[PDB]
């Protein structure tokens, strides 16, 4: 019965070759009493193959790495688990290591002591890359409100104050500073256009201190008077 076992596992085995399935089916040929040794050779020929695959797949290792784990493989043959865990591992551990070290809204403390913490804890590479990202984000958003032209310091510190508190509304919290700023930069450019005359501008300014909400708007429709008013 083993005969028919091994012969249909080997004549099914997915990573190899028709000279290796048909030399291992010769062998079958040759003597069926070697039957459990074939077999077993035969696959550990194919978990061989399939790891010299996946070590040819992963990106972010350089070729030095990868055939450098076929060659510590094809003298280890028994060690293709391993081998491929470790190496499916390291993959992470470089992936994360320049997505660390290519965020634009980072300086070089944070870089040189996240980068320093993935070389001494590879383990948790995948979340002090999250944290990381998060801080990418949260820090560009400081750099966003603090530098939006039309906030008097107080809106400023406010909204500064405000996502120091809770770094979890971020995208919130700009989205609306930015709000406030297009709106106040329209009142200015009311304000600074010339050829308007005083009641088109006390109505606009009631309006628009009533529903910013179109200042935008608003904004046009003057500018358009403005051109016809020239």
């Amino acid at each position: 019965k083993e005969q028919q076992n091994a012969f249909y596992e080997i004549l099914h085995l997915p990573n190899l070759n028709e000279e290796q399935r048909n030399a291992f089916i010769q062998s079958l040929k040759d003597d069926p009493s070697q039957s459990a040794n074939l077999l077993a050779e035969a696959k550990k020929l194919n978990e061989q193959q399939a790891a010299f695959y996946e070590i040819l797949s992963l990106p972010n290792l350089n070729e030095e790495q990868r055939n450098a784990f076929i060659q510590s493989l094809k003298d280890d043959p028994s060690q293709s688990a391993n081998l491929l865990a470790e190496a499916k591992k390291l993959n992470e551990q470089q992936a994360a290591f320049y997505e660390i070290l290519h965020l634009p809204n980072l300086n070089e403390e944070q870089r040189n002591a996240f980068i320093q913490s993935l070389k001494d804890d590879p383990s948790q590479s995948a979340n002090l890359l999250a944290e990381a990202k998060k801080l990418n984000e949260q820090q560009a958003a400081f750099y966003e409100i603090l530098h939006l032209p039309n906030l008097n310091e107080e809106q400023r510190n406010a909204f500064i104050q405000s996502l120091k508190d809770d770094p979890s509304q971020s995208a919130n919290l700009l989205a609306e500073a930015k709000k406030l700023n297009e709106q106040q930069a329209a009142f200015y450019e009311i304000l600074h256009l010339p050829n308007l005359n005083e009641e088109q501008r006390n109505a606009f300014i009631q309006s628009l201190k009533d529903d910013p909400s179109q200042s935008a708007n608003l904004l046009a429709e003057a500018k358009k008077l403005n051109d016809a008013q020239a």
